[PDB]
């Protein structure tokens, strides 16, 4: 079910590799966020924001998730729009990509994080398998359709990747 996805650095020619076990909600994508240690952080972050994280311990006043905007943002894969990417103190570096996108509608603890830093929080599964919405061409697909169809696309656009 696991797929790794591309995504475009806005105004570089780079790209950062983020791992989902739930493609089917990427139109909920508010944001991107890395591990503290992600080498994105030196190839492609200013000197003032890499000093940031090597020098200050990534903890909250109010909220235990917490992150540090890198003055990077990605391509939504499938909508003209912009992504903000952040380093978040609740990714793992070691495990798989150390780098997710952030769906706060269906994922609790994306939900906290977007509520931090008001960024947009996107329904795209109904409340009932359950149905797609706000997210086009998987619009009235099940859960179980969309999975399908997202990975197809993924593939044939040559940004996504079946993952176990
Ligand atoms: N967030 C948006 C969407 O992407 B998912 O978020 C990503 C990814 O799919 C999933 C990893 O899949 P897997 O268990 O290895 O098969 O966990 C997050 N993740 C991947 N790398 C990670 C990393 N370095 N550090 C922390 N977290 C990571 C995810 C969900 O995940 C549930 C399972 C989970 O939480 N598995 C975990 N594995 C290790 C820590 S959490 C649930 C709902 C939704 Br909507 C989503």
């Amino acid at each position: 079910e696991g797929v790794t996805i591309e995504f475009k650095i806005v105004g570089l020619n780079k790209k950062l590799k983020v791992f989902t076990t739930c493609p089917h909600t990427l139109f909920g994508a508010s944001f991107c966020a890395v591990a503290i240690e992600h080498p994105i952080v030196q190839d492609l972050m200013s000197k003032e924001i890499q000093d940031l994280i090597s020098s200050i311990k990534i903890q909250g006043k109010n909220n235990e998730k917490v992150g540090i905007y890198t003055g990077l943002n990605v391509k939504h894969p499938f909508l003209d729009k912009e992504l903000p990417l952040y380093v978040a103190n609740f990714v793992l570096m070691e495990y798989r990509e150390g780098a997710i996108f952030g769906c706060p509608a269906h994922d609790q603890r994306d939900f906290e994080f977007a509520q931090e830093y008001d960024l947009p929080i996107i329904p795209v599964i109904s409340s009932a398998n359950s149905i797609m919405f706000n997210s086009e061409f998987l619009n009235g697909l099940t859960v179980s359709e969309a999975r399908k169809v997202i990975v197809e696309k993924l593939e044939e656009k040559g940004i996504g990747k079946k993952t176990i």
